[PDB]
């Protein structure tokens, strides 16, 4: 589990949208596994922008914040589970990490701030979400 709080703005993955973010919908993307809701309180996270391929992103299945090298957004896919089984992924950043399903939500952060939420991965490998092209999460 895990939420991206940025203003008045939940950033989640969508596959663990509750009914209030739904009935609170600001934006969802399947393709993104990404799902952005309201919020009535502001929110202590601020949105890196920025190419950094070097982070730190933290593992519930472990309790510990790992650094990583991890790819640049792109197009990538997996094999056979439950919710999702495999699928592809439109914005996913890979990189060498221990993730399980339940790893989701989990930040991902750079010196310029949250790069985005573990969203796959798979055989020693995790993906993130990234929430960095998504400018309009500053303003409004
Ligand atoms: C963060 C994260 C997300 C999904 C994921 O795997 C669970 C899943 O989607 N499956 C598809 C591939 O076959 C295994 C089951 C893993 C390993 C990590
Ligand atoms: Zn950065």
């Amino acid at each position: 589990s895990g939420a991206i709080y940025v203003g008045n703005y939940r950033v989640v993955n969508r596959h663990l949208a509750t009914h209030n973010d739904w009935a609170n919908l600001v934006w969802e993307d399947s393709s993104r596994d990404l799902l952005v809701s309201s919020t009535t309180a502001q929110g202590c996270d601020t949105i890196a922008r920025c190419d950094c391929q070097t982070g730190v992103y933290y593992c519930s299945s472990r309790r510990k914040h790992y650094p990583v090298s991890f790819s640049k957004p792109s197009l990538i896919f997996v094999e056979a589970s439950e919710y999702y089984p495999a699928r592809y992924q439109s914005h996913l950043m890979l990189a060498v990490g221990h993730s399980e399903p339940g790893d989701c939500g989990g930040i991902l952060r750079c010196q310029h701030g949250v790069v985005g939420i573990v969203s796959t991965g798979g055989n020693g490998l995790v993906g993130f979400a990234d929430v960095r092209d998504l400018l309009w999460l500053d303003e409004e």
